[PDB]
């Protein structure tokens, strides 16, 4: 029986295309909750969380676009991340761009210093402030999080209350095919392990996991802290999100990540971010991607394709 | 060169959507026989059966949903089936829902003994009348068929005539992705061999198929019964289905799988079910899932990715 | 960007054999600005019966003589089609580099008949079996059997078989990386044509061996064929190798495409071929970062 919270996240603001603040809405629309309950679990829904809005907010540097907005709402995220985190739940952040990473890993490590992050995305979102070309901040919150990068960090206004939680060597990334030269630079010079589709293509998902969890938890159970930005999956199946990228996931490889942090049991916290429903040019391609993040969801609470969710051990007789 | 009969069963009583029993038409609009001529097969058609239907047949139990006409054109559909093989052919059986699998089954058994099935489905069909949810007998055809299940089956209205006619280690499955936990307690409980989508995406469909005949024929030749229900497939490529599941095979495995049995040799029926082209939304919908059938079944019997099946013995001199 | 892993030269042609449209549909999606965003030195040389063989034979013979001279000059060649047809120009063109090496990718041989004959023209094997067609004599074929690699076949007619199988040809059909995986059949298909020694290397790729939700807009489009991850697959293990010579990009036929998506989706992904084989791929990586900007 696991103990799940959900908290919505309405972020829009770590990017330009708007919509993705109604991400949450179409998630719980595509039935999370009722399938949640359905695999047993004890759950806690926070709501979707009001934000502290901050009218005046200039660009820094001349680029970077809301600095103060995506800092608050993400340090008031952290609270309550680290709250349900103390109450002994799971909790499951629905976005929302994903800048709202920022303050789940940051809220997740407080309780959790040992916590490791399995990030599932098209994107390595590893920009610094400085090396941004866009200025959008779902393209930077690793570079905000990770310890090794501190110094290649400027203090932004509202991200000073951001401590870097986690090393290198304690963050995976897969799915990545589109990562900006000054991120490819990051994730060799930093030694930041990652599966490619590239990888994918060469060793089959089974091999990219098993390898994950080795480089993960080969030493120690910890935390798992699985940040999953629906873009990784081939827009195909995935539509209605602000940067598709084509040669994606397929829907058997997405649920396969999903069941394969289930059977770890170690999942703390989960985020399922991007989800734009506005991008979507039919309604019906809106609700493909919320069936879609849901069932990444359930599966990491043990949703199966085999049918073993529920206990069941004896059949009737006539 | 192969002599295969082709059996139209355009029955619907097996599942609650309209339509399905236009499946045989469908497929034959789609050039099944053509194609299957082009291929060398001497063929039988033994036409579209008509099915002696039961006026008064209702709810059962609170559950069960048309016993009497499913038991009833299923004891028909058996009796066209032994003719067909005792008269030495490979019989396709075009669906209609796939509680025909229990006509089709016993059927053949009547003249193999030690016939193995190979079910290729996104389900597993094996709940008893007990463990049903639905009631709907399309879920339910393997109960009937399997020894080590008769005594945990009811006897149901029409349905006296069934005699259980397969083994647990005779029958594997193949493409699995929505298993009730009723079904998943059977298939683990009695030790019988299955290949969800999981095990496919861990294994690859060339080392599926090795274990599948490893496990069936591996000790002796055997006739094989492949039932093949369309919404195996991904509903991207076969949409014109009453059940369909998101992550199923592609036109690739599928195509590999009916490849494979035809390399047996030892393919004795074909089960192709499930074909509803009503639940498709166009025209061009319907026709694509009719289209995929007939790729099935002509290469259950011959057709290849090679072009190989036709013997070519001169090349023109000038 | 100032760095890049690697620095090519390479040369673009445009052969237009409604699959004409296909150059300027391939061109329209930014062709040119992508090969220079990878550090390529570019020279653009612009957009030029029997039982059409004339007019085949003859815009093949202006196609061989441009290829010729692109490939003198030191120049990896890639030609937008156009039909399959314009592969016995870049090839005998490639070829006036005699030990070059052919990787085909199509869901078709192309090698009788009843743009699906251009192997049986430039096959040594095959002459004694080929008849002097009409502006067909300037023509000698180049090819020995264990120099033609077949990815991604899926519609092969039985005289293609024959051909295939009784010439000991090598080729990975759909049913081969089904087995294999692309992997694997990139390994062996590099242990075959480059494993004894290096080759310039001749990649004819035809839009039609992906499938055809990934390539709509093509003329003969068969179900089951390779996912766009596949064909970069392809393209990244080519480029990898450091060998290849020329490369053609054939059967975008944008008069075939039932609405604008299906349109930019294809000429988008001929694109994305051409980048990945001179060096474009999914980790980035291609263009050298030399630091980070410190606070
Ligand atoms: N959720 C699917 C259905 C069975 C589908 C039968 B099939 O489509 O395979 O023929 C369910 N298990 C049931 O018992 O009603
Ligand atoms: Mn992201
Ligand atoms: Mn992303
Ligand atoms: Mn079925
Ligand atoms: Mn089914
Ligand atoms: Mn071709
Ligand atoms: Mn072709």
């Amino acid at each position: 029986v696991h103990s799940v919270a959900v908290i919505g996240a309405p972020f829009s603001q770590g990017q330009k295309r708007k919509g993705v603040e109604h991400g949450p809405a179409a998630i719980r629309e595509a039935g999370l909750m009722k399938r949640l309950s359905s695999l047993g679990c004890h759950l806690k829904d926070f709501g979707d969380l009001s934000f502290t809005p901050v009218p005046k907010d200039d660009l820094y540097n001349n680029l970077i676009v809301n600095p103060r907005s995506v800092g608050l709402a993400n340090q008031e995220l952290a609270e309550v991340v680290s709250r349900a985190v103390s109450d002994g739940y799971s909790c499951v952040t629905l976005g929302g761009d994903h800048s709202l990473a920022i303050g789940t890993i940051s809220g997740h490590a407080r309780h959790c210093p040992d916590l490791c992050v399995v990030w599932v995305d098209a994107h390595a979102d590893i920009n610094t402030p400085l090396t941004t070309s866009s200025g959008n901040l779902h393209g930077q919150p690793v570079s905000f999080l990770l310890r090794e990068l501190q110094d290649k960090v400027p203090q932004l206004p509202g991200f000073s209350w951001i401590k870097p939680c986690i090393s290198s060597a304690s963050i995976v990334y897969i799915g990545l095919r589109d990562v900006d030269p000054p991120e490819h630079f990051i994730l060799k010079n930093y030694d930041i392990q990652y599966f490619s589709m590239r990888d994918i293509d060469r060793l089959g998902i089974q091999k990219v996991m098993e390898r994950t969890f080795d480089l993960l938890i080969g030493k120690r159970q910890r935390p798992i802290h699985l940040s999953f930005d629906i873009d990784a999956f081939d827009p195909t199946l995935a539509p209605a999100t602000g940067t598709p990228v084509v040669g994606g996931l397929t829907y058997r490889e997405g649920m396969y990540i999903a069941e394969e942090i289930h059977n770890t049991g170690l999942l703390s916290a989960l985020d399922l971010v991007e989800v734009n429903p506005q991008l979507a040019t039919s309604e019906e391609e809106a609700k493909t991607t919320a069936n879609l993040a849901v069932d990444v969801i359930a599966s990491s609470f043990g949703q199966t394709r085999e049918g073993g969710h529920i206990v069941y051990d004896q059949l009737p007789t006539p």
